[PDB]
């Protein structure tokens, strides 16, 4: 089983949760994902965890994704602040029963670096498993830049998130994935790109998707691939990040994901297809 997920981005940072969880479940998604930033908005909105576990079942829908930790390479940037969301994304994951939480780091920082302070998260998650999802733009750049830290930390919680929009940015290939360990494979996020990069491509990537196959990405040849590596993914996720989408609405934004995503499914991993 994996349950076909509608990524937090997707819908916006505006939509209230009781919202987002009936928009996701009136176009045919099994779950949705929720950043931090949401789960405080919740709260802040007068839901309490319990209220919120009781709209999911209102709604016969999940919670399968939790994001984004950031902001742990190096000893300055793990703040207060920093550690607060890391707690509270442990805390949303264990409340909404999801296994694995987002991560990705922005700095640039010496790989030795990101080995230690990789491992000192993946301890810190516990029995949660960390998704490393590497970004063309960030410290840790591919596929295999990714595998290599996760590996060289010796946790076997530090695992790997494969987001088409960074895979299609990143030029990765068939090639990118060798000896990288299907298991390793923690999640997919389905989307699609532009044909002409943004001049900032972090811009672009958080502003500027493309629906899943609808795009440049290949979409189709990276879910095959993923598939044929033997790639078991605890979520598929469809995070296409559009303001454009977003402002038209959120039904269309939810129906316009959905039905690309079945499209690119129904070919590459017909299994998994949302049906
Ligand atoms: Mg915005
Ligand atoms: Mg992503
Ligand atoms: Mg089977």
């Amino acid at each position: 089983k994996c349950p076909i997920t509608i990524s937090s981005y997707t819908l916006g940072t505006e939509v209230s949760f009781p919202k987002r969880v009936k928009v996701a479940a009136e176009n045919g998604f099994d779950g949705i994902g929720l950043r931090a930033e949401n789960y405080v908005d919740a709260l802040a909105a007068g839901l309490t965890d319990e209220d919120m576990l009781r709209i999911l079942d209102e709604h016969n829908m999940k919670v399968t994704e939790v994001e984004y930790i950031t902001q742990w390479g190096t000893a300055e940037d793990r703040t207060a602040e920093q550690q607060k969301k890391e707690q509270t994304t442990f805390h949303m994951a264990r409340l909404f029963g999801v296994k694995h939480i987002n991560c990705g780091l922005l700095e640039k920082i010496p790989e030795e670096q990101i080995i230690v302070a990789l491992g000192e998260l993946c301890d810190r998650a516990e029995e949660l498993i960390i998704g490393l999802e590497f970004m063309p733009y960030s410290g840790v750049a591919d596929l295999q830049a990714a595998w290599r830290v996760a590996e060289a930390c010796g946790r076997d919680n530090a695992q790997l998130i494969c987001d088409t929009w960074h895979w299609a940015r990143a030029n990765q290939t068939a090639e990118s994935i060798k000896n990288v360990p299907a298991d390793r494979i923690v999640s997919i996020q389905l989307c699609d790109v532009h044909e002409t990069p943004y001049k900032e491509l972090r811009e672009e990537s958080l502003h500027d998707r493309l629906a899943p196959g609808e795009g440049y990405g290949d979409t189709v040849g990276f879910a095959k691939i993923l598939k044929e590596h033997g790639v078991n993914p605890r979520v598929m996720g469809v995070e296409v990040i559009s303001d454009s989408m977003v402002a038209t609405g959120l039904e269309y934004a939810a129906l316009k994901v959905y039905n690309a995503t079945k499209k690119v499914l129904d070919e590459a991993w017909p299994e998994i297809s949302p049906r």
